């Protein structure tokens, strides 16, 4: 008959460890731009001549 | 009949050597710390989003 085996608390502490792998590479060197169109066009040169 | 044959004293000499493998390598260098609780909780944090 312990007097306060129903009184302690169970508390945590401040160690989340971060688990899962969320990374950004091939994005993150892409030279961004913003792009306020419908539709990007350039113009590509075959030969002929 | 010798004199000295009887009253001998057999001295050791100060060279006890020890010959046990008490190492402790691995423990002496964990960065021991102190604690006062029944158990460590902590919390893993996972993925989902």
């Amino acid at each position: 008959a312990k007097l306060n085996l129903a009184v302690l608390n169970n508390v945590f502490s401040e160690l989340l460890t971060q688990e899962i792998n969320r990374s950004a590479t091939f994005l993150g060197l892409l030279s961004k731009y913003p792009e306020r169109k419908s539709n990007i066009q350039w113009g590509v040169g075959m030969g002929g001549t």
